[PDB]
């Protein structure tokens, strides 16, 4: 599993559930284009992305679905989504993790980086 | 000021200089529109970036280019840029600023909107 993205709430000190996640990857025009997605599990955490084979070197944008998130624990958010985007893949693969920690008005972001 | 942008270098402990910053406002063929843009200041901000007239409600971007920062300073970084992507929404609170906080493979912001 190359790619993972975990997903924390700062309001409730919990892992955040079911919490939509898209991936694109920059396509020749420059345009975005849908690579995957999926929804965080009871933990926070969306595995099963991608496979090393479909996960070929570019440029990559997870994102994050927040304000659905807020809305549906009836909090007001000011961010639209969370956005993480990098290079992946460029000098062979590598295993990402996206961490993302959520506030209704601040997030912060990591990636943890391996080489298998 | 409607809209100000602050950055700074959790490796140095200083504000982030000469960093590009550019924000697009959502059009309705769900495009970007490029806004306004700048690069910080020695005090790591960007003032000036937009008037109350200009500064309407909608769906606004602002990409921070980071890579470029660290790459400069001889650091590697993860990410391409940096990117908030927010509603602006018409109330009281009408000074709104988006801070962002940069580490080599982390950033984080938050949005402080005043009276
Ligand atoms: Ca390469």
């Amino acid at each position: 599993c190359p790619l993972m993205v975990k997903v924390l709430d700062d309001v409730r000190g919990s892992p955040a559930i079911n919490v939509a996640v898209h991936v694109f990857r920059k396509a020749a025009d420059d345009t975005w284009e849908p690579f995957a997605s999926g929804k965080t599990s009871e933990s926070g955490e969306l595995h099963g992305l991608t496979t090393e084979e479909e996960f070929v070197e570019g440029i990559y944008k997870v994102e994050i679905d927040t304000k659905s998130y807020w809305k549906a624990l009836g909090i007001s958010p000011f961010h639209e989504h969370a956005e993480v985007v990098f290079t992946a893949n460029d000098s062979g693969p590598r295993r990402y993790t996206i961490a993302a920690l959520l506030s209704p008005y601040s997030y912060s972001t990591t990636a943890v980086v391996t080489n298998p």
